[PDB]
RNA sequence: AAAAAAAAAAAAAA
RNA sequence: AAAAAA
RNA sequence: AAAAAAA
RNA sequence: AAAAAA
């Protein structure tokens, strides 16, 4: 009774990876919610070229993803993850062709094609979403050499524009920057960089994360946050009995409104009413199974700290 | 017994939406502003398609735009406001052409157009304000996510460019900016983010705001600020009797253009940010508010309108 | 026996402005180097069209001001400067024909021409010369709204194209700009926002600002900084006997010498903003001390940490 | 003897400067090698004009430069060196036509024209790379105008466009902010400021810095840092017997490896600058440590926060 | 040169 | 959640 | 100080 | 207030 999203995605990855498909590893997830993604993006060997406006470069590199084979049963894809030969039926039949619209299909009025659209349209949200939690998850333990300062930071994760455009509130990057760093219409979305992403065991099931189940440390950090989060949040997560690397959630941040003051009628802006009258006192917001708690801040990013407490 | 604007927004007003048009709500006003505003900017279905110098995703739309069925009789407009048979004569009748120019008309010397292109332009200023005190009243309960710093908010409100164009004086955006960063010539107008709007009840029967008038406050918050100013500006209200909803104006705010307090680097010196605050805590500023009895200055409170009104509130 | 460059410009002004041209009031010098310099740019009414790339506006800008009726005698340049009749015969004389390039008139050999392109380029420089200094003037006591950050405050003063083409030295504006944000080559010259220039009256008949000659506050303050910059500067002037609005200068600023103090991240250190300030940690700078050139000698002047601006208005009563 | 880049450079070097060219002298072989430079890259006064997208202005540029005579044999370059009269047969055999991309010789198939092109590339970045560390050099002692501020400075050197293009790991300027600012593929390089560029006279001798050498204490400097590093790096220099000049080498610094120091604002929280320098307030950023790598073994030095261009004109005092 | 992330080369190159 | 869309 | 040289 | 004008 899972949702048509969930439901979509399911289908595809079973179809396309056979039973090596393991849907209870985040690492084999994303690697398949990857590789679907590259799929329908038509990015794979053999599939058709982004030649409407493309330049001498990548009009080369484009006629040579063409030209070379397309992948073959039984190719390892990630560590656990083995083609099977109904990828290649499912890639031709449920893949849109290269430049559909959901436009021209709609007024066309096939059931069919607009049911495959909106399957597409839901497959790629979903890898989308797998893949910004699974960027946040290797964030953790390694950084981006990109990331040298805040403004820098501001703008995780790093993704492509597909990426973007599938799910414009939680991917960062370019394509996030110059939307910011350029005209908004109404239609514009500001990136989300703490948004609430389950763990991709949990988000294909429909399962909502929340108190009570079990998780990982790292698990939780990248579902609530990504590396350069300050560490307080890792009070969200309680070790179990004997630890083990699995413990379970004992609460979720909470985050909404402004205290800027604009400059009027002679007066001087200011950047936030409560700071005139203490930085390393600021406290979080925790959402816990009696209330909600605040939490002095740490001080330290999340990737700090783990690499401090690993030994 | 009213001014040429306020007349033929009126009628312009009327003969579109029949008497489903409430002049009592600031609301429906609003939503016949922006409506009105989309038919003599072209922006609606069926409407004559902009490709002068349109690129080609432009044309596209443009020709998707045209293409697309025009509003039919009967549509329902935002909430309680629903169009009536004979709007599409006003729009074929008092809607100049795509690309009219008032230099042409006069060079026509057509009386008629010249009073058409006259009203047009008239519309055009006074939907563009109520839109601006619209937005302005928006921000007030709504933040705008395209804000985020200081200088985010100085170009509010953001609108089109044809907004700029009307009321270049009170409506900011992304062409203000531009305005803004090039030269400033004669005819150029500052963006001011707080001139005061009469509410659009008030503006389309031009009894201008002042002291006693009963208004709301967030609605007379809008007409004299917006979200993220100073919530000082409250003291310009007061409840009437029996608190309710609606109170009463009991001040004006003014602004006497601050003074510069900036001392550029020079013979080896050190630039500095602010005179006064070098001597960083002031709150000692001061707001003039013109009441009956004179002039007072309302110490500033230092936090938002937006916050102050939901914790008001609790 | 003043310099040429001078000399063209008293002659000038004389031509084209009768004896209505006072070469003792500075606001009246201001307005007749603001006209001459219009005049020698080809801005005035009938005069040529700019119309080698010109866009459509500004086609029919300059084909309005060519048609447009050309300034006659007896017209009124501000409020102390009348035309005569012999400005036509000047302005045809002297003015260098639109487009006229120096290369050009060098390479035909003609000696008058090439005088009188010598005599225009002298005439330019002194004109953007006075108006600069009649900028720094204004700028006393009504800032620029296009000025409220440092960042905008670097390019005063905001002068035209040909202005910042004529006397890149002491120049701003966007064209100012321009050429800092970009690159530099063997010809580039700094803006020097402070650059000390002699107030008009005392640049059209060649003397130099020095120590002990009368001149009115502002004037003086005009000469050596503009509004925004530190009140400390006031210090270089007294007031004399009796006041009445004129003193004398005691002094004038000793302009620091070009010394960076940064020092950028490397093999993992962290970058510093200011040497000096880094190491204590003293951030106050309402300690650093102005240079100025006494009678007797060199003094160091604590700064007031209030600009020019507010301290005049604050002083005015 | 040689890799391929040394050999081509020292062949055509003396080619072009006969004997003129002193191979132990630093201002020598950066004067020549900016010559080739100049003579590879078309700039030379009587070569081919660039106008495929040039614009108007750059059209005229380079027609004037074409129909400018081209230097003559005997010309003096730099200050000790002198063309000689087979400079023209070098330029017209060995520099590639104007436009030449490797892809089309690779299509043509001819050998010695491949090996020719490789010699252009190799002569180009090995020019490059002189440029880079002379312009360093000049750092040491000339403070660049354009260094105003560290933003100013994190762009070091200024350098053409050409020289991005052939070695883009090293030359800042224009193109590599234009490169940085844009999108970052695969290829792109991030502007190395502090490599370890051996000193002209060990470059193109192939002759690899290292610990033991004797260098001038300038040279060095500007071999791993540049004017506005901090001074801490001068201590990887040491005085030989007898003072003089020339000393040694006694470390080479290293690249601290990366671990960032911030913490981004988030769930209410506020973005921290540094969490180190937060503590309690206390910004006292000298306690910074440059790893320099010496013959006994690794070692940690005390920063100096003081400008290298500062510390080595007060220690000559 | 810390079963799987600097230096030099070859494919790319205002 | 439905709609729209390099 | 000599040379060069626009929305 | 008026006159210009994507």
């Amino acid at each position: 009774e899972l949702p048509r999203n969930l439901e979509v995605f399911n289908e595809a990855c079973g179809h396309v990876f056979g039973s090596s498909f393991n849907r209870e590893d985040n690492s084999v997830i994303s690697d398949a919610a990857a590789f679907l993604f590259k799929m329908h993006t038509h990015s794979l060997d053999g599939q058709e070229a982004k030649v409407l406006r493309a330049s001498e470069k990548k009009r080369e590199r484009e006629n040579a993803k063409k030209s070379r084979k397309a992948p073959e049963a039984g190719m390892r894809v990630g560590r656990s993850l083995i083609l099977t030969s109904r990828w290649t039926e499912y890639c031709a039949t449920c893949v849109p062709a290269l430049g559909s619209k959901m436009k021209v299909i709609k007024a066309s009025g096939d059931a069919a094609m607009i049911q495959m659209m909106k399957d597409h349209n839901s497959l790629l949200r979903v890898c989308v979403r797998i893949e910004v939690w699974k960027a946040r998850y290797v964030s953790l333990v390694a950084l981006d050499e990109r990331i040298q300062t805040l403004e820098d930071a501001q703008w995780f994760p790093y993704l492509s524009g597909d990426s973007y455009r599938a799910c414009p509130g939680l991917v960062g990057g370019y394509f996030a920057k110059k939307a910011a760093a350029g005209e908004r219409g109404k239609n514009y979305k500001k990136l989300n960089q703490t948004a609430i992403i389950p763990p991709p065991r949990f988000l294909i099931i429909g399962h909502r994360l929340q108190i009570g189940d079990q998780v990982t440390l790292r698990e939780l950090l990248a579902s609530i946050a990504w590396g350069l989060c300050d560490g307080v949040l890792a009070e969200c997560w309680s070790p179990s009995q004997g630890d083990g690397s699995i413990g379970v959630v004992v609460g979720l941040p909470l985050q909404g409104s402004c205290f800027l003051v604009v400059a009027s009628h002679g007066l001087s802006a200011i950047a936030d009413s409560r700071i005139e009258g203490n930085l390393l006192e600021e406290c979080i917001a925790i959402q816990k199974q009696d209330g909600v708690i605040k939490c002095k801040r740490s001080g330290k990013s999340l990737y700090h700290c783990l690499k401090e407490t690993a030994g």
